[PDB]
């Protein structure tokens, strides 16, 4: 009976596991002594590990290539020949006869490793000559990126995870680890029990709000009011940095002007707190000798998040929490590995290593090592872009690989049609998912426990994941599908292993060269930059420590004015839905949701969190089916009355089909990175009086999708 180490594929915290097999199967899982970890698991990484397996809980596993030759339906199983000539034939035409730019690739946070989303991005430039890739970043921090890449040079977790415990101020700020991170979670609680203070600026009352010395309940979507007060309040009784402030920023006296504007007072109502709290959180803030800000969905999923990330990394450069060790600016990226398909170069504006393609110094290389000519310069169709560019036929044919976005899009309605307006879509996955169900040719791929790699934690932490089990059917990893459709495609390209991925890799990214596989081994958590294989080089715990990446070295500060949502609230819907997720099942809830014991705590169709006070006014009671209409569409969901959501305001989450809150979210795409406000929808919540009748109908509607997707899968 073995131990096969690997990496949690759920969140991006990063948890090390150690999966026993017995036989020729996994058996149980059980923490390891990971660096973010140490010993301990969530409920999802301790049992979401038999979606292996085929349960069909949910849907069955992708076992066979398809292809759907006619428009009319019917996905017929093919060989793998027959679909990967079809691919490089039709992408081969779509290519030459509208260009490489007609064609849309995506990269995979997922079980993927960060040696796949490589490849990809290499088939798309070498290979299409696009810089069409793309990934689930779009969707989640692209926001955190710009805004964080602007200010301070870099848009990943300035800090380390783990060295939140020895802050002395959490600054957690729209975002919930107890649910998002428990790992993080409890490294947030540690740092509590090492002395730190702790904030929590949530509308809602999440657990975290509980263990906090301020909640400052702000009202859904007034972020840059708040901030704004707070640095009004940081610069009015003179709390900032000075010599901090003066040697290592530009842009403070702009930044001062808005601030003294934003006085506590002309708040309140609109942040919905008070003045006192506003300058007892700035000056609490301020006041910490290391303070840092851990943030996430509640910040980027707003429209102006490019703004709000802009902002609070305004406050760490005015309190000099930049630049040292438990301090700086955290987005905690959300998917297991959605920081390390960046990592490699699953944006359509940079190379693996974070070399944009419009240097062409880095033109050069990437061209001359990969035995091109030219590499394109222009950046790529953005994901997010996808059914606008489908209608207007810009875009043609979509290389959909490890996503769901049939389920986890905004404005859902607007992707199907974009499948529906695509000459050739093509979806690479591991389930036979709703996106899955659209496809124009389905390839089969191996699961997180069939196949090698490394993945990226939320803090640039590198770390390995080894194979522990073989595949039951003939099953290609996702690099050597593309390699194979490259190579038919004319362009050579065949790897032994991940491994020989990596290292082709290391010797394109300066910053990734150091970080060998024998340096990351089993347990090593090698956050980049690794210059040097050299062991002494261990990796970049905390960022900006000399200079700060920017152009010339200083941190840029911003803000701008407060400005609502788009979707503004009608007397007849004054209730505002703000999505979220929830502990236990995670994301497309198609590992998850297959797995036994979490499927057990969690089906069709979701749950709403109504207010107490405003539910009893509202006839809506605890466990009832109820409904909720918008301009995007009419879903139905179980409430849940409780005192947590904040009474004015519900909220629901994107996992489950049925109950799809994401039916009827606008996409109200974020100017600058392209980002959905899934944060902010105007809702109309109306009780169902016949709950018998409604109780069958999210059962029969619920069993009408899953013997849909799994005949399709079967057949
Ligand atoms: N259990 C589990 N864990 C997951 C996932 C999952 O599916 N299941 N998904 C993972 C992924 S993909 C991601 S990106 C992370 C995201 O995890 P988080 O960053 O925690 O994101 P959310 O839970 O979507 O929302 C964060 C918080 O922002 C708050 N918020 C809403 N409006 C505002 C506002 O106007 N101001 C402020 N300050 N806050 C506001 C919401 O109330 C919510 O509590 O979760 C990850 N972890
Ligand atoms: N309402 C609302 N909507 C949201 C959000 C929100 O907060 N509110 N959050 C948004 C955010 S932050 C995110 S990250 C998106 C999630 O973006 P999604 O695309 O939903 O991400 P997943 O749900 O993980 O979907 C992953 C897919 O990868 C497949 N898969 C797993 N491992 C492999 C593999 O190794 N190879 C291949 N070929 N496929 C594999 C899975 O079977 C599944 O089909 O959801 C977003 N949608
Ligand atoms: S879902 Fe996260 S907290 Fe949970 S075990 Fe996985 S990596 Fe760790
Ligand atoms: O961008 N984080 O999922
Ligand atoms: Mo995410």
């Amino acid at each position: 009976m073995k131990k096969v180490v690997t990496v949690c594929p759920y969140c991006a915290s990063g948890c090390k596991i150690n999966l026993v097999v017995d036989n020729g199967k996994i058996v149980r899982a059980e923490a390891a002594q990971g660096k973010t970890n140490q010993g301990t698991l969530c409920l999802k990484g301790y049992y979401g590990w038999d979606f292996i397996n085929d349960t069909q809980i949910l849907t069955p596993r992708l076992k066979t290539p398809m292809i759907r030759r006619q428009r009319g339906g019917k996905l017929e199983p093919v060989s793998w020949d027959e679909a990967l000539n079809y691919v490089a034939e039709r992408l081969s035409a779509i290519k030459e006869k509208y260009g490489p730019d007609a064609i849309q690739t995506t990269g995979s946070s997922r079980g993927t490793g960060n040696e796949t989303n490589y490849v990809m991005q290499k088939f798309a430039r070498a290979v299409i000559g696009t810089n069409n890739v793309d990934c689930c970043a779009r969707v989640x921090h692209g926001p955190s990126v710009a805004g964080l890449h602007q200010s301070v040079g870099n848009g990943a977790m300035s800090n380390a995870i783990n060295e939140i415990d020895n802050t002395d101020l959490v600054f957690v700020f729209g975002y919930n680890p107890a649910d998002s991170h428990p790992i993080v979670a409890n490294h947030v609680i540690n740092a509590k029990r090492n002395g730190a203070k702790i904030i929590v600026c949530d509308p809602r009352k999440i657990e975290t709000a509980r263990i906090a010395d301020m909640h400052i309940a702000l009202k859904n979507g007034s972020n840059i009011a708040l901030l704004n007060a707070m640095g009004h309040v940081i610069i009015e009784e003179n709390l900032y940095d000075k010599a901090f402030v003066a040697s290592r920023t530009e842009g403070f006296e702009e930044y001062r002007k808005i601030v003294e504007g934003y006085t506590p007072e002309s708040v309140e109502d609109i942040t919905g707190v008070s003045a006192s709290e506003i300058r007892q959180a700035a000056r609490m803030y301020a006041q910490a000798k290391s303070a840092a800000i851990l943030w996430g969905m509640g910040v980027t999923q707003f429209y102006q998040g490019v703004e709000t990330v802009r902002s609070l990394t305004s406050l760490a450069m005015l309190t000099g929490n930049l630049g040292k060790p438990h301090a700086g600016v955290n987005p905690v990226r959300g998917q297991n590995n959605v920081q390390g398909a960046c990592d490699m170069g699953a944006l359509p504006d940079t190379y693996p290593g974070y070399q944009y393609v419009k240097d062409p110094a880095n033109r050069e290389k990437f061209a001359k090592a990969w035995g091109v000519e030219s590499l394109p310069a222009h950046t790529g169709y953005r994901i997010s872009e996808l059914p606008h560019r489908a209608a207007h036929g810009e875009v043609r044919a979509a290389y959909i690989m490890g996503e769901d976005p049939l389920q986890t899009d905004a404005e859902l309605s607007a992707v199907r049609k974009a499948f529906e307006d695509l000459e050739l879509v093509i979806v690479q996955d591991i389930f036979m998912t709703k996106t899955a169900s659209a496809a124009d040719v389905i390839l089969p791929s191996t699961s997180w426990g069939e196949h090698e790699g490394v993945f990226t934690a939320a803090d640039r932490g590198f770390q390995r994941f080894f194979k522990a089990v073989e595949p039951k059917w003939d099953l290609k990893t996702d690099w050597q599908i593309i390699s194979e459709i490259a190579t038919r495609m004319g362009y050579p390209m065949h790897y032994n292993n991940t491994q020989e991925i990596w290292d082709e890799l290391r010797h394109l990214c300066p910053d990734f060269y150091g970080a060998t596989y024998e340096k990351m081994g089993e347990l090593g958590f090698i956050q980049w930059p690794c210059r040097d294989t050299s062991d002494a080089d261990q990796g970049t715990s905390y960022l900006f420590k000399e200079k700060f990446d920017t152009p010339n070295g200083l941190a840029q500060f911003f803000t701008c004015d407060w400005v609502a949502p788009i979707d503004k609230l009608t007397d007849e819907y004054p209730m505002v839905l703000s999505t979220v997720r929830e502990v236990g099942h995670y994301s497309c809830r198609s590992m998850t949701g297959n797995c036994a014991a979490l499927a057990a705590l969690a089906d069709e169709p979701g749950y709403a969190q109504i207010n107490t006070e405003d539910a009893k006014r509202l006839g809506i009671e605890d466990e009832a089916l109820v409904w909720v209409h918008s301009r995007k569409g009419k879903i139905i969901t179980r409430a849940q009355v409780s005192d947590r959501p904040n009474k004015g305001a519900i909220y629901m989450t994107y996992q489950w089909w049925i109950g799809a809150c994401n039916e009827l979210v606008t996409e109200n795409l974020s100017p600058i990175t392209k980002t959905p406000e899934y944060k902010y929808c105007a809702v109309r919540v109306e009780p169902i009086a016949d709950q018998r009748a409604a109780e069958q109908y999210v059962i029969d509607e619920y069993n009408k999708l899953k013997t849909r997707l799994r005949e399709a899968a079967l057949a």
